[PDB]
């Protein structure tokens, strides 16, 4: 679909190591199989959020925020504008707040022209206990506020295709990774698989390979 | 109590500001009022985690970094673990993740000498949504873990009770600011009412007199 980002490969790099060195060599060499990256707090907070726009001209890749925004509209808002300022092309936000909370999000990012992802569920084993139930209900909130970009976890197939029913099919979903996820989602995440490997553009090539 | 903080004259400065001159000059002022500052990510995206080791250095003040910990365990970890290392005193992390996502974040404090405080509630209009029906559920969570400090809101006095009833009355609770709200919380949080004032230190001053 048009109006939803393109991501190369359908993979996406979850750089989740907190160093600037190691983050910086490990992503460099995977620029020819991926053009986005996800980062988080763990590297922003230990090393800086000029590290974003870092990432940006060092490898011309699309940024989003995994900072899974969590707060009341007001301070909502202000992260969204610090992290946008940034460079941040995307922004992970909770639903479990609230419409408002979420509303705030969509706010900056149209007047700063980048994207919001609604975080409908997470797959962790303390999900049940909250966020499993709330799943469906948040999903539908971001429907029905014109949300376009979700992230939805992979450990359950009949899962992402509960969550693709209630999207629809213009949306544009992401979820960890594969084969069976991107029958639903449009792009999956690779971290640790990545990362960790000792010729990362070689584990990011493979991955790609099992996509074809 | 003894083995929970002593919040000065009971009163939280939440410096919400996101200049770090402003943050600075506006604190500095009120250093003789309170002793304990919380700061989001509102100011340390915008100035950088060094910002928390300035205050503790300028005005040998606690802080408490309010970050709305909200991510799986091995992620909050991270988040808990790099927060600490740049000199928070104590995290506010959500309890909606559930119990996993909470016990990571008390296992760095732990091991680095340092606090958690649940996050039982919010009181913006969409928590009604999903938060306030789990509120009592987070708060049981947390006394199950022996979690001893906990964020509750003030907007409703009656919350307050029912949240301190679960917590019991060893726990330490804080909360937006005040008379009767200091029936049940140990400490208020004032932000705008005091940094947007003309006379900062008169506003905390002020504020001060009325909890006599």
């Amino acid at each position: 679909r048009v109006d939803v980002m393109d991501v190369m490969n359908r993979l996406i790099l979850a750089m989740d190591l907190m160093n600037r060195d190691d983050a910086l060599r490990v992503t460099g060499e995977v620029r020819e199989y991926i053009d986005t990256v996800k980062i988080g707090y763990p590297l922003v907070l230990s090393e800086g959020m000029d590290i974003i726009a870092e990432f940006r001209k060092r490898f011309g890749c699309r940024i989003i925020a995994d900072f899974k925004v969590a707060d009341i509209p007001e301070t909502n808002e202000k992260i969204c504008r610090a992290t946008f300022k940034a460079g941040a092309d995307a922004i992970i936000v909770h639903g479990f707040p609230g419409a408002d909370s979420v509303r705030a999000c969509l706010n900056v990012a149209e007047e700063m022209g980048r994207e919001v992802f609604l975080l409908t569920e997470m797959s962790h084993p303390g999900a049940e206990m909250f966020i499993q139930g709330a799943a469906d209900e948040i999903a539908r909130m971001g429907v029905d506020l014109g949300v376009k970009n979700y992230v939805g976890p992979s450990t359950r197939p009949e899962r992402l295709s509960r969550l693709r029913e209630i999207i629809g099919q213009d949306s544009f979903l992401i979820s960890p990774g594969p084969g069976e996820t991107l029958r639903f989602a449009d792009a999956i995440i690779a971290g640790r698989s990545i990362y960790l490997a000792d010729n990362p553009a070689a584990a990011a090539a493979g991955i790609i390979e099992s996509i074809k």
